[PDB]
Formats: C-alpha cells, structure tokens, sequence
C-alpha cells in the first residue's frame, strides 16, 4: 500500500496480463475509449484494443519495460520508458509512452503508444 509503489505495480500488472494473453483481462485494463497507437497503426475503443494488442504480444518470446520518466498527480499518471521484446533469439528496444487515470481506485488506459 505504497503511493510511491504505484508505477512497479501497474506495470507489473499489465506485463503480467499481457503475458498470460487473456484479452477480456487485458480489456478490464482499458479506459472505454482507450487509443492505441502501434507505430503508424491507430486502433480505438476497448474491445478493439486489447483484441489486438493481446494477438501481436503472442510473437514475444519475452516482454518488458524499462520506465524512463513518469509523471503521476491528481488520479493522472504517465509514463515513457523502453519496452524490449525478444522473439527467435533477436532483441528489440521500442519507445512505449502510456496514460493511465483512476476511477474509483483503479487505473485505466488512456492511451498507449508504441513505437
């Protein structure tokens, strides 16, 4: 139950959910009118996203992320770091920025854009 710990435990979360490759667990993450931006690809609303996000994160062998900066304030939180996926041996470092807001003590997903 620490403030501070807030960022460690979203990303866990997601990666975690992520990993599992549950789509309706990955859409309880998602702001309704979440965007997803995956390089010049933009996909909108909830069950959208997290269809396609759950499908692509299937080619990671493994998935992280490295946060670089983040700014959370008044139930408002964002985040820029380094994801790193690994698939068939091969290791790629991608730029992921992501906005979460709270509603009624749990985050939600915004935004996303990868790449």
């Amino acid at each position: 139950s620490d403030e501070n710990d807030t960022a460690r435990k979203i990303i866990k979360t997601l990666l975690d959910i992520m990993r599992e490759g549950d789509e309706d667990k990955l859409r309880d993450q998602m702001d309704p009118n979440v965007r997803a931006d995956v390089g010049d690809k933009t996909v909108h609303g909830r069950e959208h996203a997290a269809k396609f996000l759950a499908h692509i994160v299937k080619r990671a062998d493994h998935i992280s992320f490295t946060l670089k900066s983040l700014h959370n304030h008044n139930g408002r939180l964002r985040m820029q770091g380094e994801v790193r996926i690994v698939h068939n041996g091969r290791t790629e470092r991608v730029p992921l920025e992501m906005v979460f807001r709270k509603h009624n003590g749990k985050w939600l997903i915004e935004r996303m854009k990868y790449g």
